[PDB]
Formats: structure tokens, C-alpha cells, sequence
């Protein structure tokens, strides 16, 4: 049918058959990445060819492969071997990251780490966080995983509340080698415990909270059809999702009339970089790249109802493949829903004697992933007036770290004895344009002050300025809050009735961007969280701003390559990369367990329609 | 009872006999403000002394009053003589106003002016607008409103569709005198309606919206209780009412366990000014002063269930004083609520196996205003988790004009002819800080980035800085988006139990302060707007960021005077304004009648608690 449609657990085994009928899939092979590609831009498939891209790693040591398999023709388009220490490893196993605690548990030197500080082995947790590239010319062309630890006293205790700081160790997962334990010295082990519930901690439980019921008598306004395919308020897409990325917006258009207005061909979140500010060299190689090395879709959580989705939700359980093949699905991964959203538009007038009142409401789309220690929340919202936004939702537990006696400038205190290293979390959303079609542009557009004087005699007169940015040398942009700068993506070949480009305007919350060393391997493996905005021209392998392959990757790839090319994007198809996040300096309110904090940005009509959309919404 | 209680109509009236008793209150005499005052420094002196204050106005000319009455005594306390065109003029009267389009319909001028146009004056509606103070030598000391007309060609039509450029009148409302008819040429009056109550315009309503229900089966959480004191998930606070500023907030505190916690002592929108930035003489004196000019709280709707207001509403209807005295409710006039905020906190933790969901939830407090063509909302938030925080949202008309052949750098077209010039919308929050006392000061916090090498030689570190304000010459603040600056405020012996003083921290949206060259008289008038954050030692007689009579008043009026006092802030009894607005660049899908548009602030506990506020919060 639709070919945005979901992949389904049938088309997951026939991925596996497949491969294992091109000797592609035996039993040393692991599926590091599985997922559906999009239809071609013009007419690269005739009826409807489905096909996925596939990471396959080798337990044995030899070299990964990336391979494209069309799942309609039962055929592989292309199989082609990696040069990982060059290209990047494949993102991290989930079946890698068990092995590290384990091999730590046997090590001499670990082992005497652990008794230097009077810890049982059984009870000291290891966190096993992604290496990335640093000074370890050993570590170039193997799977390395560094192993941080916590004490767990007992089975429900959050070993978060204990880190065990003074300590860390390398471990290849290929080969099961402990390559390095580093033991600068002991440090006290926090001893309060952070069980957040423990009635000894959190105290009697409020009693106060009375019941808010949220209904929608008659079901919700909106169509789910062809599986994914969401109508609502003269709102048209197809919600799709992919164990990297998470959930995936395809062809967001308004029926504006009589015609289905595109306005976004595509939009993700293409990458999430989690970059930690402590200096310690027990965590300065600290940088989780949530979406390009552990794939945030395959640690979706199975949301429950009226804990998680409250009201009438619609649920999408996706169908991710597993490390052999096999499709696991994810239930109710993912909430669909609409809600109120208070006041759309209002006027009392005196001369007509006419109030006007009419309300507003939002179809939102999202799903809550699981790293570790955090938690987070991924939000699309669809208004009723075409305004279209992204937030994302930061909780769970904060990393910690011991408290240096004598403070920190890097750590923050939340205990006694309990720090939390300053870090960042960085988004990059990929908004693959489409403004009444592909022929779009994008100009930066900066208020303008005037002097008073000719013309401005009264110094009152402000003004607006907009710069086309032709190429894509150009389209690399930082945000000025100050000037409130924005940047409008229009059809220059598609106006309004007022003679004007169509248009959509983007509204960036202007938070402060990569903050590492600009020489800093980060700064290098996370080049797009260092600008705001960045314009390309679409290319089917331009997928990524870090790039297909991230895990202890250094730069090379992603969104500095694809600029370089300088292509034409005036007047075309394009596509806008927005970075925006978090910086964080823990709080002791963050502890034991975080209270959600969020970001994101939107877009709004700029001249897209010839007048208000919402003149239609009832009274009701 | 509560000495913040909301005025009564018995007070309102107390407070009319006892002017007239006193002679104050003749038949030319009118009440151009009337408020009660706030309990000032000294609760030892329980002896309840309800105060009220008001600005009495002459119809005759004479010069006006500032009058202090003691409802409880019965008592006149104070009465004093104003010389307006040294301490600017009382506030506009809502009577004021009609006389304008009256006086002009019998001005040979203005006739002329509608004839050469063909206009109908039966059907010229007139807007009577703030005059400023500009060259005009014969304003200083006489009250002038500015009219600018527009066409309704039927009672049920929107004449914001027919603005009626090149011609502006200036009138005196003391002594019924058009002083000026200025036509600078003839302009096409805009000729299309805009009248969104019209099938014509609206077309066919939207059958596609079902239902969504918000209840409270068992009743809200929040009880309210000596009329206005709130108690809400550990807060309390007291919820007051003032025609000049609208809702305002009291003794917002936290009850930590055992203690009450005063965190802020006093909140409100302190002004709102509207800047146009047209530098047509038509216009470009143009500015609203909203607050201070016309009283937004005498303005306020009356809110609907199920309309403004969604949900399980508890209102409240404040009482105001007509020009007599005589009170006058404005019914259902605020809404208080409690609604559900999504996610509070969340972790699913692997290695304890426990899954931890919270839902969050909001104390709602809003009403709504009415300015004309324009209508605002303002929303105060209470959070679970001690988060403070303001919105305010602008819908209504936009203020039109003619949009000039060969198009313009101030002004955009919304219709064919229709213009609608640029202007911004900038508020200014009062927050008397109390944080567990009154012993405050402010830092102001800024990320730090760091240099690669000794100490971080993986140029991996950042960190922050936090300069304390001592002075107010030090006081006056504005932002940085780009270093991630924001203002903490601090009690400097209220320490934690990591021995931090508990403190507070503002997040502002850093959006566009006043353009205005800084020379001319907006900028000098509204000095408040061309900076993000004052802090200033408290006084009971700083209440305005533009003083207590903005109408027609010169400069330099509010903040920039109390600032130059100089006084000490670091460690003190301290007030906090905070500006922040919208810069407005109409666009088509504002006509004819604009979608809600948002901007605000809010504030977060930073070392409040010992340890997150909201563990205590129940499973449900
Ligand atoms: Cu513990
Ligand atoms: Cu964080
Ligand atoms: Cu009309
Ligand atoms: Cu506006």
C-alpha cells in the first residue's frame, strides 16, 4: 500500500531470510541496525519497492558490512564491506554492554581497585557508556566500551546515589580483553541511598491529589488509516518510526481547500549528543550520542495508560528487528492523541458588539526512550492554526560522580559526598522541506533597527531584513537572539494571493550550543551542535548530520562534508538542520530522581495561506 | 480577616462616601483609579487598616488628586493637588474616549476630510488613542487623545477591515476641542470585509472536532479560602485584584514539611506598552500603555465555562470602582484551575528493576482584557516541582492601515490595500522577591567555556560564573541567550543541607527588547523596555516601571529614576522587574483575526530544597 507505511514483523523476517540467503546472516553475523527506507525522490521505484538499510556486525572480528535489501523483489540491492577504523564502528550491541560488568568481575586489577575501597565485587554496578576517540591508538578499528561504577547495597537500591569515582576501565567486547583499569585514587563512596521509593525517603505519600478525568465522548478527531496515515484538522502524514531516529514525520501537508498543501517531506530528530563537562580523566571521554551510537528507538518504553498517555490515546506498537533478524515489537511505543490547548482566538469588539471565542487544539505524537540512567520524551505537535513544534523531555536519574572536598567547578554537589558533572544535551532536527512542493529556499531574517532622523524623524521606526542564503557555503547559521533572528523556508515559485512567496517561519529557542573546545575530539565528532541552523541540498545519503556511522568515528563525515559541496539551494530541494539543547549544571532538586525539563523549537505560516486558516473552527 | 483580601463592593462604596463627604467627590469630579493597598513593612501592628488609594479626575480642568483613604478608620488619610504636566496626567476615563468620534462628526475639517474621500460620517468609527507627548508645545498640561478613523459600512461589521490612512485628529476631551485634523493625502480605503462571523468569509465549519471532556470527579485539589487565599499541592498564596495591573499574586510560599517557605511576596505584570513602528505622522506617535494608560483589569472579560475556561473552574469576580464610585463587579472575571502537565518525573532502571512514573500538574490563574482592536490573556503557573512561571497571550485584531503602492519597510499586507504596521508588545513583571525571607540578592549566572589544556587538555570542560549585583548601578541587566545567562536569586543566610543559600533562578526567553532609536520619546517613556532585568531596593512607592502617571508623561519616569538612587541590593529587601515582549511583523494569517501568540518567563528553584519537592508525590 502506502510506501510510509510502518514495517511490519513480516517484512523484518523477510529482511533475515534475505541475507541469510545471501550468506549475508550466518551464525557469527548481528544485526546492529535494521530500518525502511523512503520511497525515492522522483521515480526510483516503479510500483512500490520496499527496502532497508541493514548494519551487520560480526562477532568473530571480521570486517561489518552495510547492506540494502529490497524486501518486495526478495533481492540485495548492494552489500558492501566497512573499513570501520576509518568509516566508524557499528553502533553499540545491546548484547556488548552486559559483557563488560562481567569481564570487570574477574579482573586483578579491577578486582583490587574494588577491594583498595573495601567494595564487594557483587554489588559494584558498571555503566557501560560508548569510548569514543581519544589519545588510545590501541583502541582504533576494535569495539571498545569504558566501564564506570556504582554500588548497588542491595537489589531495589539505585546505585546512582554511590558512584565509585577514582575508577575506570576499558574493555574491547570482540575479544573480551580488559585493555585498561585507571585507579587515580579513592574516593569516599557516597553512602545516602537516592531510593526515590523508599517511604523512609520520600515520607508519607500526598493525599491531596484529587482526580482529573480526561475524556473524548465520541472518540478523537483525527483517522488513523493504512496503519499510520493520521488526518486531522486539515492536517495529512504518516507516522513512521526507525530504531535509530524514533519516530519519523512523512509528508506533513494541509488541505488548504481544495488542494493538500506539502509543507515537510520528512522530520527527525537525526542526532543527540550528550557531552559531559567534568575535566576528571575518569569521565572527560564522556559523550553520549543517544541517537548515533545506541539507537534511541530500540530503547523506546512500552508506555502505559493514564501513567504515561492520559485521555483517549491512539497506540502504535512498531516492529523493530533484533540482533539476529527476528522483529521484536515495541507495544505501545507510541501515543497519538489529540488535546485542548486553550484559547485559539479571541476578540470582544465594541463597534460590531460581537465576542468572538473560539478554542485551540494540538495532535500530538510521541514516545519515551530509556539510556541508562536518563529518560526521554520525544513530542510532535500539529495546531489547528499550522503551527508545527518539537519538544523534547529530559528526566530519570542524573550521572554523579563523588564531590571533590574542596568543590568543583565542573561538578555540582547533591548529596553529601555526591556530585553530578556539568553536561549539555543536543539535538539536531532534520526538516526535510517541502513548501507547496520541493522548489523551496531558506533567508535569515534579522529585525532592523532605525536611527532617527530623514524619514524617521521620530525615531519610532523599526524594520525587518532577509537574507537568501544561495548556497550552501552560506547556509551555515548561528542564532541572535538579540536581533530575533528566524529563518523562513519559502516556495519562491508559489504565492499567495498577495503576490508573495509562500512561506514557513522557524522559531528556535536560542539556548547556548556546543560549549567544548572547538580543537576538542566533541566538538569534532558533534560539528552540527556548534551552529544553529544549517541548510543543504537533499541527498539520499545525506541522512544523518554526524553520519551513518558514529561510534568512535572522529570527524570527517557528517554536515561539514555535505556543506562543503557548495550545491545550490535557492530555489530547490532542500533541507534544514536545526541543533538545539540543554545545558545542565545539576541542582539538588534533580535528586534523587529529575523533574522533567524540556526544549525545542516550531515553525509557523509566514504567507503560506491567503488569510486565517481557523476561520472554520466551531463554536461548538 | 486576611489583609489581602479582595476588595469588596461595601469598601468600594465606604470609600465613595467617604470622598464625598470629605467634598472630594463633586459632580465634576470622577474617579479615574481607585485601588486597595497592600499591607506595608510592620505586621506587628495588628490592627487591620484597609487603605485605598485613587486618582481623582475634574471634568472642569481643574487640577486632579491623589487621594489615600482609611475604610476602616473612615477616614480621609491623605488628598493631595497634581500638577499633571509636571507629574503627567491621570489615566484615560472610558468616557473620554466617545467624545472624540462625536466632536469630529461636527469638525468641518474632519467632514471635508471624509468628503473628499466619500465617507460617509455616519459610518466612521473612530479610535481614540494615547497622544503621547511629542512637539506639540499646547499638549504640556492639557489631556489629548488622537483618533484615527475607520469605516463600518454595517452594524455587525468589522471596521478594522476599512482603515482610513493620510488623516489623524487630535483632540482635546477637557475642554471638547478638536485641536487638529491632519490630512496628509487620500488613501484608498481597504475594501474587502473582514468580518470572520460571516459564511461568506468563514465558508463551510469544520464537523470534524469531537468532543474532549476535562473533569474533576471528586472536585479540584486547590481550596480557596477567605475568598482568595489559595492552597495548592504545598503552596499557598493569595490571589489579588487591581484595575491598573489586573491579577496580582501574594505570599506565594511553600510549605517544606514543617516550615512555609515564603518564596515571592508580590507578582505582577507592573506594565505593557505597544510600540508601533510606523514612521508615517499618522501613526508614529502611536504607543499603548495598556497598564498605565488605560488600566487593563478595567477591561476584563467575563470568562465563559466551556469557552475561555475548560474544565472543573473555580472564578473569581473582582469588584472595581466605576468614574462615581460607585463598584461594579466584573463576573467571572478570573479563572483559577488545576490541569495536568504531562510527565513530572521517569526512569525505568535496569538495574533495580523499578519503573517509576509521575504526572505533573499546574495551578492556573488567568483572566483576560480587551484594548481595543487587540485582547490579551494573562496566565500565572504554579507547578508540583516549585516552578513559577507567566504567560501571556495576544490575540484579537491587528491594528490596520493602508498599505502604500510601492510597499514599505514598517508595514505588511494582510488584504489588498490592508496594511498592518510593525510594533511590539513588551511587559514588565514585578516580582517583590521574599525567598524564605527578605534577605535576597541576585546573581547574575553565565555559562563559562573553557580553553583546552592543563586541566583540560581534552577541551572538554565548561563551566559558570555568577557575578552578585551589589548596587542598583549594577542592577540594570540585559541578556545573553548565547552564554545561557540567567539571574539567580539567592538568601544569602538561608543556607541547605549542603550548606548553599536556597535561591531561585529566572529563565527568560531572551526576545527582542524595545528598537526604538534610544533618543526618541517612546524609548525615553518606556525606558523599562530597553533592558532585560532591573533590580531594585523596595519601596512602597515604586510600584511602576513608568511611574504612577504615565499618561502624557515626559521621561525617564519609573526604573531609571528608582535606579539612580543607588541603593544597596546585595543581601536586602529587593524587587525584581523583568521585561519581556513580542516584536510583531504581521503576517496574512493574522487577518482577519489573529491566532494566539505566546511569549513569558518562569522561574526554577535552584537549591531550595534539600532534595527533589515532589517525591512525595502519589502513584495514582
Ligand atoms: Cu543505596
Ligand atoms: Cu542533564
Ligand atoms: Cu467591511
Ligand atoms: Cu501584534
Amino acid at each position: 500500500a502506502s510506501p510510509f507505511r510502518l514495517a511490519s514483523a513480516g517484512e523484518i523476517s523477510e529482511v533475515q531470510g534475505i541475507l541469510r540467503t545471501a550468506g549475508l546472516l550466518g551464525p557469527e553475523k548481528r544485526i546492529a541496525y535494521l530500518g525502511v527506507l523512503d520511497p525515492a525522490r522522483g521515480a526510483g521505484s516503479e510500483a512500490e519497492d520496499r527496502r532497508f538499510r541493514v548494519f551487520i556486525h560480526d562477532v568473530s572480528g571480521a570486517r561489518p558490512q552495510e547492506v540494502t535489501v529490497s524486501v518486495t523483489n526478495g533481492t540485495v540491492i548492494s552489500a558492501v564491506e566497512l573499513d570501520t577504523a576509518a568509516t566508524g564502528e557499528l553502533p553499540v550491541l545491546e548484547e556488548e554492554f552486559e559483557v563488560v560488568e562481567q569481564l570487570l568481575a574477574t579482573d586483578e586489577r579491577w578486582l583490587k581497585a574494588l577491594a583498595a575501597r573495601n567494595l564487594d565485587v557483587s554489588k559494584v554496578r558498571v555503566a557501560p557508556l560508548s569510548a569514543g576517540v581519544f589519545e588510545y591508538a590501541e583502541e582504533r578499528g576494535r569495539r571498545i566500551l569504558r566501564g564506570l561504577a556504582f554500588v548497588q547495597d542491595f537489589p531495589e537500591d539505585s546505585a546512582w546515589a554511590h558512584p565509585v569515582d577514582g575508577l575506570v576501565a576499558y574493555v574491547d567486547v570482540v575479544s573480551k580483553e580488559v585493555t585498561r583499569v585507571i585507579d587515580t585514587g579513592v574516593f569516599p563512596v557516597p553512602a545516602e541511598h537516592g531510593n526515590y521509593t523508599d517511604p523512609e525517603l520520600t515520607g508519607p505519600l500526598r493525599t491531596t491529589q484529587k482526580p482529573i478525568s480526561i475524556t473524548q465522548p465520541e472518540g478523537p478527531s483525527f483517522t488513523v488509516t493504512g496503519g499510520n496515515h493520521i488526518e486531522w484538522e486539515k492536517w495529512s502524514l504518516d507516522v513512521g518510526f526507525d530504531v535509530r531516529e524514533g519516530v519519523v514525520l512523512h509528508n506533513i501537508a494541509f488541505r488548504d481547500g481544495d488542494r493538500l498543501r506539502p509543507i515537510i517531506n520528512r522530520a527527525s530528530i537525526a542526532e543527540m549528543v550528550v557531552p559531559y563537562g567534568d575535566p576528571s580523566p575518569i569521565r572527560s571521554w564522556q559523550n553520549y550520542f543517544d541517537t548515533g551510537e545506541y539507537l534511541v528507538g530500540q530503547y523506546a518504553n512500552s508506555l502505559e495508560l493514564g501513567c504515561d498517555c492520559l485521555g483517549d490515546i491512539t497506540y502504535l506498537s512498531p516492529v523493530i528487528s533484533d540482533a539476529f533478524g527476528n522483529p521484536r515489537e515495541i507495544r505501545n511505543g507510541i501515543c497519538m492523541h489529540e488535546e485542548d490547548w486553550g484559547i485559539l482566538a479571541k476578540h470582544s469588539d465594541l463597534w460590531s458588539g460581537i465576542n468572538y471565542t473560539r478554542r485551540n487544539r494540538r495532535m500530538v505524537i510521541s514516545f519515551f526512550t530509556t539510556i541508562g540512567n536518563y529518560d526521554y520524551g520525544f513530542y510532535w505537535y500539529l495546531y489547528l492554526d499550522g503551527t508545527i513544534e518539537f519538544e523534547a523531555k529530559a528526566t530519570g536519574v542524573v550521572f554523579t560522580s563523588a564531590f571533590p572536598e574542596g568543590g568543583s567547578d565542573n561538578i555540582s554537589q547533591l548529596a553529601p559526598g555526591l556530585g553530578a558533572p556539568f553536561h549539555q544535551a543536543i539535538f539536531s532536527a532534520r526538516l526535510d522541506m517541502a513548501i507547496d512542493g520541493f522548489t523551496n529556499r531558506v533567508e535569515e531574517e534579522d529585525v532592523v533597527r532605525q536611527t532617527m532622523g530623514p524619514g524617521n524623524e521620530r525615531g519610532n521606526a523599526f524594520s525587518r531584513k532577509r537574507t537568501v542564503l544561495t548556497r550552501e557555503s552560506e547556509a551555515v547559521r548561528e542564532a541572535d537572539a538579540r536581533t530575533g533572528r528566524t529563518w523562513i523556508i519559502s516556495n519562491p515559485e508559489s504565492k499567495n494571493r498577495l503576490n508573495e512567496p509562500v512561506g514557513y517561519k522557524l522559531h528556535a529557542h536560542n539556548q547556548p550550543t556546543l560549549l567544548a573546545d572547538p580543537g576538542s575530539s566533541i566538538a569534532r565528532r558533534a560539528a552540527f551542535a556548534t551552529k544553529d541552523l544549517w541548510v543543504t541540498r537533499y541527498a539520499d545519503d545525506e541522512r544523518y548530520p554526524t553520519g551513518d556511522f558514529v561510534n568512535q568515528h572522529s570527524g570527517g563525515a557528517g554536515l561539514p562534508s555535505y556543506i562543503a559541496q557548495d550545491r545550490d539551494i535557492d530555489g530547490q530541494d532542500i533541507v534544514v538542520w536545526h541543533t538545539f539543547g540543554l545545558t545542565h549544571f545539576p541542582r539538588v532538586e534533580d535528586w534523587p530522581i529529575m523533574p522533567v525539563d524540556t526544549v525545542g523549537f516550531k515553525l509557523r505560516p509566514e504567507g503560506f495561506f491567503d488569510r486565517s486558516p481557523v476561520l472554520d473552527v466551531p463554536a461548538n
